[PDB]
């Protein structure tokens, strides 16, 4: 039995040089810290983070107002409370102290999702200490999962970039590699790292040294015009690295970015100077293109294949490929219960991309994960473009028994601290853990 | 008081995706962790790392051997010792357990510079805890410096890359910006981040979206042909940010990369295809070229202006710039006492670039810093190309009261990791600390 003795927040910088919020919760057991990744300050479905909007500081991206919220609103309301009452603390902040609710659920507009999550994670971390348990086992406790035979997740490393993250012709946003065939996660990380360096070398020699400079998530943005060229580089790299058959491929289309709202078309050539009518596809036809790549390449997962509001296409694609392939819903679900329930009723997808700061609290993150799992869906915990030194999602993925996680390329320490944390988790557990492997989407 | 109960180590990944060692020293006061950055497994001056060299694991960069060394050689030797005796522990490893050496001091080859530094830093963290002091203050007591009016360092952020780190025409390796005009470290960081983003979008318009991708240290590699083109971008970036006069420039030439041994001349166009742009320059002319830029642009520091062994030039350059510009030694010194002493005698520099894993231990890192400081030189704590999420050098630079630190651009968390740590330290100390500012070369004393 411990209680919240103090709560102080501060402004720190995320992986991209932009301010983010870090919180320190104190109990008789010590000081507990949590740093929140970056999200969206404006939006219609997701939880909005509070930013100063002062052009004279950090180009308007400061979080001082957020720091003051924690001190002036959240602190006085939590002093004396038991940090182990995760649900009580999260619902107090979200429903009572804030209460700002849009038509899709609580927005967390007044206090800001960033201020709330910071406290939620810090209390969650203080609670684990109060119970004398490592973070991963404590999360499992909150989710109703068991603390033995915990599943280590399959990591999804970003490798090739397109869409709005590159000047190349590639329309899809991300191409990743996933070592499902590794015996354990420490090896999974090696397979990933080696294949990644091999790919770097290939790019260095073909596209030049400057093409080996990385993007926000640590991936490369070589001058490839089509998905086929991207997919070809990956298969060559995997084979050359010696992991043919042990490392699979996955991609994030981010189709919303190339969707033509009125005519209801998807323009695979939205970046090309000379436009081709043959590439302005309807949902049903875009589907067939993906189905073409699935039979030709070892693709095991597809994220945001269509616009965030095109449930028709999602449903059709999932109906055709759902059994043997994973269809992740990111922008379409936005880690939102109501959005998920609608997806479930329409069988839009079969996997939830879980961005914790997108929903705002740990309790809400957990219920969303549980809803997906109870419905037969898989769950992939995700990082953000703007991450931090905090490895929370690493313990989260293990505690929620997802057996699946994408947290960037094996490059840039905001991505690696998560992967490093997973390896420590694995040592600690030792024989008391198993690797998701081929069962990443539905762990045993 | 408390003693060492156990020492373990594991293999983690550094910022470039290469393995490195992480050590956990345990006492009754808890478990203390330390991760070391990348170094070099070969060289004739510096402390050498121990790499597995296994053709089939991590391209020969594994560190399982280093991890086993800690377990079978170090651990048994340290169990029961007080973690506070930093010097006793550091010398037990460097001189007795290891003992290997070259004509420039102990190399730390048998146990590995990485295994020893990992242990040294972990114990240092355990010692701080024993004494009941934050790591930075504990380091101050080891260096024999006061813990009352501590000094925050001026940060040197990487911004434009060249030489071997870029396919562009720029011969110099790094260009940095330093907010000497900021009132405190948190402001210095803001100034840096703002100027960095202003630079980012200037580059975006003139070179395109791909040109904004970052290198190992978070900086950019725009296709600029000369130093003049690079300096103009920085001047422009600084003015757009509104910090003209408050943010100065610095650069690391890494001149060794463009020195022609056979000719004994430097080539600023060594990357150009056609090789007749301009004749190669001697130390003399190269100096004049730098002095030329010192008048043109607000450059306050120059690192590795000449070849790793060209003391004649260094001396000549340091002599006529003297009090108005900082001249850092990196490759020429390689954080080696005996090298520092030769450079001191020859007046080759007026500042030391301190790379803690290059010398091997915290104790040696401290005497190196103390040797520089008491001889009229500055000390600039530095990061490595391959960093980790360990913010140790943040507390080191504060504890040593250096007044200056380079730890990458305000991009990539292995870099922000250190900058964020400096801001926490500043909060902790509150009204009980000062910003080096204008005095970054030699922080003013307290009275």
């Amino acid at each position: 039995m411990v209680v919240i003795k103090d709560i102080v927040a501060r402004e720190i910088l995320d992986s991209r040089g932009n301010p983010t919020i870090e919180v320190d919760v104190s109990t008789e057991g010590g000081v507990f810290r949590a740093a929140v990744p970056s999200g969206a300050s404006t939006g219609i479905y997701e939880a909005l983070e509070l930013r100063d909007k002062d052009p004279k500081r950090y180009l308007g991206k400061g979080v001082l107002n957020a720091v003051e919220i924690v001190r002036q609103e959240i602190k006085p309301a939590l002093l004396g409370k038991d940090p182990c009452d995760q649900k009580g603390i999260d619902m107090l902040m979200v429903e009572q102290l804030d209460g700002t609710k849009n038509e899709w659920g609580y927005s967390k507009s007044k206090l800001g999702a960033n201020a709330i999550l910071g406290v939620s994670i810090a209390c969650c971390r203080a609670g684990a200490a109060s119970k004398g348990l490592p973070l991963y086992k404590y999360i499992a406790t909150l989710a109703g999962k068991t603390i033995d035979k915990m599943v280590m997740p399959v990591p999804f490393f970003n490798v090739i970039n397109g869409g709005e993250h590159a000047g190349n012709g590639l329309a899809l946003q991300e191409f990743l590699i996933a070592p499902v065939g590794a015996p354990n996660i420490r090896e999974a990380i090696r397979y990933g790292s080696e294949t990644y360096h091999h790919l770097k070398n290939v790019i260095k020699n073909k596209y030049g040294l400057d093409a080996t400079n990385v993007g926000d998530e640590g991936g490369f943005a070589p001058n490839v015009a089509t998905a086929e060229e991207a997919l070809n580089l990956l298969v060559e790299a995997i084979k050359a690295a010696g992991y043919e058959g042990k490392i699979k491929i996955a991609f994030d289309a981010a189709a919303s970015e190339f969707y033509k709202q009125d005519e209801k078309k998807y323009d695979l050539d939205y970046k090309c100077k000379t436009k081709n009518a043959s590439k302005h596809l309807t949902g049903e036809k875009l589907k067939e293109v993906y189905e073409g790549w699935l039979k030709k390449y070892p693709i095991i997962s597809v994220e945001d294949p269509f616009d965030q509001d095109d449930f028709a296409s999602f449903s059709a694609f999932t109906k055709d490929v759902g059994e043997k392939t994973q269809v992740i819903g990111d922008d379409i679900l936005v880690t939102n219960i109501l959005r998920i329930e609608k997806a479930l009723k329409d069988k839009a997808c079969n996997c939830l991309l879980l961005k914790v700061n997108q929903i705002g609290s740990v309790t809400e993150a957990i219920e969303a994960c549980l809803l997906a799992q109870k419905s037969g869906w898989g769950v992939q915990v995700s990082h953000r473009s703007g991450e931090t030194e905090d490895s929370f999602i690493a313990d989260l993925v293990v505690g929620l028994r997802c057996g699946q996680i994408k947290s960037g390329s094996p490059c840039r320490s905001e991505r690696l601290c998560k992967y490093n944390q997973l390896m420590r988790i694995e040592e600690s557990l030792g024989a008391d853990c198993v690797y998701a492997g081929e069962s990443f989407r539905h762990p045993k």
